[PDB]
């Protein structure tokens, strides 16, 4: 056995399992699929004009207690996400603002959002975070789809319509191909929406000045850049009582224990002998990834701050997004980001790359006026077609499944492990989590040891 432990992936889970596991003292090897540590962290500090950019995940949540330490512990330092301002939304096509994302009361779909906003917090209250699938209505929530039970709860057309951004953009889906059991886990599992849609606080109220990508380049180094082996995709597991082994091809280690930390799809593409027992097997198989763009476009200035909004936005329908400003105090450059997601990346990535661009930045210029017309840096990053993210932000699951497997997310098979946002109890989907599940995973193979 080359090393006590090999964890598959370089991402922040990988990585905050492979300091944790160093740390402690344990032999570790770090073997990642291709030419770059970060995970769906992915950032250029000299790349583009303006300052870093991330094409992944950047926004640190005031909750995200583990994210924070390992940065802070790596010597990162944060930056408020947030910006001064009226959040804005765009409804059936037209601009509205919301103070403190307060909208005007008399608008006629405020009061039944509201109320069914409440609706979705409390059935997540019904399923937890920490066994959904044990949720005495788990059977009846996991069997429909989230698209079924907005025709069924709610009667304003606009409130459906803003319900359906908001689960297109957090997973990278549609309500018409998620489970409501599983979105109602999500919501849970993330502190409610309140949180997971924050504009200055809650899921998107700091980041790192530098890149999100930093916590794990930070980590290779502190640990050892040799033990980080790059380009060696893992393609067969062959795991027994004593060990496993990994191939790359023809090439292979041999560990004590391994950590498979990546996305449930990801992971599903590597050979197991034995083969994995069938709820574990199920889940991989099942478990898709959202369909997402990352939008980004630079300025000289804050246009939008200095007019009085914050340049975060909700569109239902010109583009189906939500907007977010993207500016660094460190910045040279102003920026406003945006996410596309499920049905509505559906949509334009059937467009042509400029119809898109225009398509962005008319509605950019929609709701913060003709300088958005021309920005300074533009760019546009599809998720759903990296080689090995395979997709959307998030993972999501069909009616189905969570509640027929969704232990396996966690429970280990023998001597492999399971790290991986996907794993951990709460904050999966988030960098939080990644850096949570890989903790635990560390631990529970110290423990084996
Ligand atoms: C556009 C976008 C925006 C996001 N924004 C945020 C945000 O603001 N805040 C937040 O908290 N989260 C955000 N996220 C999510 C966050 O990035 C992820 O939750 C987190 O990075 C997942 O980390 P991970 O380590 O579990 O997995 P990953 O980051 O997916 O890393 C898994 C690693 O495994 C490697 N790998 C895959 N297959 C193999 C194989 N066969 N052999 C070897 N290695 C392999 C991969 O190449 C990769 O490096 C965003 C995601 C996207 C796509």
């Amino acid at each position: 056995p080359d090393v006590d432990v090999i964890i598959i992936g370089a991402g922040i889970s990988g990585s905050a399992a492979a300091k944790a596991l160093h740390d402690q003292g344990a032999s570790v090897l770090v073997v990642e699929a291709n030419d770059r540590i970060g995970g769906r962290t992915w950032t250029e500090q000299e790349g583009a004009p303006g300052g870093p950019i991330d094409y992944g995940g950047m926004f640190i949540g005031e909750t995200h207690t583990h994210l924070i330490e390992l940065g802070t512990s790596l010597g990162l330092e944060m930056t408020p996400s947030g910006k001064p301002g009226d959040d804005t939304y765009i409804v059936a096509g037209n601009v509205l603002r919301a103070p403190d994302d307060q909208l005007d009361p008399n608008l006629p779909f405020v009061p039944e959002f509201l109320s069914s906003l409440k609706a979705l917090d409390e059935l997540a209250d019904s399923v937890g975070w920490d066994q959904p699938w044990a949720s005495p209505n788990a059977a009846a929530l996991d069997s429909k789809t989230v698209a079924t039970w907005l025709a069924e709860t709610i009667e304003s057309e606009e409130v459906r319509r803003l319900h359906t951004v908001i689960v297109n953009t957090l997973l990278g889906a549609d309500p018409y191909e998620v489970s409501l059991l599983y979105w109602a886990y999500y919501v849970s599992e993330c502190e409610g929406i309140q949180s997971l849609m924050g504009t200055r606080d809650g899921a998107q109220w700091a980041w790192w000045f530098g890149g999100a990508a930093q916590v794990s380049w930070r980590i290779a180094d502190a640990i050892g850049r040799d033990k980080f082996l790059l380009e060696w995709p893992v393609d067969r597991i062959e795991h027994d009582e004593s060990g496993v082994t990994l191939f790359s091809g023809q090439r292979s280690l041999r560990a004590r224990h391994i950590v498979i930390a990546m996305s449930p799809l990801a992971a599903n593409q590597i050979r197991f002998e034995p083969a994995l027992p069938t709820s574990r097997a199920q889940l991989q198989a099942r478990a898709p990834m959202g369909r997402y763009y990352k939008v980004q476009a630079r300025y000289p200035s804050s246009f939008w701050v200095e007019q009085g909004y914050s340049g975060a936005l909700l569109d239902t329908e010109d583009v189906g997004v939500f907007l977010l400003d993207g500016t660094k105090p460190t910045d040279t450059l102003a920026t406003l980001i945006g996410f596309i997601g499920g049905s509505n990346y559906d949509r334009w990535a059937a467009h042509t790359p400029q119809e898109r661009e225009r398509a962005f930045l008319d509605l950019l210029v929609k709701a913060f006026g003709p300088q958005a017309a021309d920005p300074s840096y533009f760019h546009e990053t599809d998720w759903t077609q990296q080689e090995w993210a395979k997709g959307g932000p998030v993972t999501y699951m069909p009616p189905g499944v969570l509640a027929n497997f969704g232990a396996a997310l966690r429970d280990p098979v023998g001597k492999v492990h399971f790290a991986g946002t996907e794993a951990s109890f709460q904050w999966s989907g988030y960098m939080e989590g990644g850096v949570r599940a890989g903790q635990k995973a560390a631990a529970a193979i110290a423990e084996e040891l």
